[PDB]
């Protein structure tokens, strides 16, 4: 037994081992564009991917996440609210079983049909064991994914799912270049929260782009055909590994646009 989003374990049970879940500073949220702050001080956002080492990709039982090596700064998250460098060390989704829904944070209550969370750990903290530790561990840059046209960028891990089907399945994925997952613009909502899964640690300073990014049908698909189950279990089927919004409390959405 464990953590998950089935019926008997999904987000509504996490507070009873996790009680941070009913905290002030949860994660994800519901953007209201019409409340959302522009703060003409934020500086826009630096991201220096080109230097990207990518080494594996993992099904660890509630997603699948593409690993960065992450031991110089050679994929860095710069400006923007934050102060310092962050280093990319991870990539993930959230997607549901239909297309109308998936994405863990929602503008104006709309939901998308997946969304993509780039995660970086503050490098004056050492490791990122130590960075979720503090209010300004991590700087996760969300992406919100749209069905419409296919996204060339995408396709490579698309293809390499089959081959990491169940939990705890990993594969060398090298030679990825994250950037073909950006959109044309760096426009961005910005706000504190926390992780959206377990341990929901509020150590991050969330960066939602205002631009999402189109997938095709058959792109989504391939992502539904992931198990949470691992190899030789009853066949779970991954799909609708979101969390609900949670309530924003004292805090304020801040935009870089207007
Ligand atoms: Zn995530």
């Amino acid at each position: 037994h464990h953590w998950g989003y089935g019926k008997h374990n999904g987000p509504e049970h996490w507070h009873k081992d996790f009680p941070i879940a009913k905290g002030e500073r949860q994660s994800p949220v519901d953007i209201d564009t019409h409340t959302a702050k522009y703060d003409p001080s934020l500086k826009p956002l630096s991201v220096s991917y080109d230097q990207a080492t990518s080494l594996r990709i993992l099904n660890n039982g509630h997603a699948f996440n593409v690993e960065f090596d992450d031991s110089q700064d050679k994929a860095v998250l710069k400006g923007g609210p934050l102060d310092g460098t962050y280093r990319l060390i991870q990539f993930h989704f959230h997607w549901g079983s239909l297309d109308g829904q998936g994405s863990e944070h929602t503008v104006d209550k709309k939901k998308y049909a997946a969304e993509l969370h780039l995660v970086h750990w503050n490098t004056k903290y050492g490791d990122f064991g130590k960075a979720v530790q503090q209010p300004d561990g991590l700087a996760v840059l969300g992406i919100f994914l749209k069905v419409g046209s296919a996204k060339p960028g995408l396709q490579k891990v698309v293809d390499v799912l089959d081959s990491i089907k169940t939990k705890g399945k990993s594969a060398d994925f090298t030679n990825f270049d994250p950037r073909g997952l950006l959109p044309e613009s760096l426009d961005y909502w910005t706000y504190p929260g926390s992780l959206t899964t377990p341990p929901l640690l509020e150590c991050v300073t969330w960066i939602v782009l205002k631009e999402p990014i189109s997938v095709s049908s058959e792109q989504v698909l391939k992502f539904r055909k992931l198990n949470f189950n691992g190899e030789g279990e009853p066949e779970e089927l991954m799909v609708d590994n979101w969390r609900p919004a949670q309530p924003l409390k004292n805090r304020q959405i801040k935009a870089s646009f207007k």
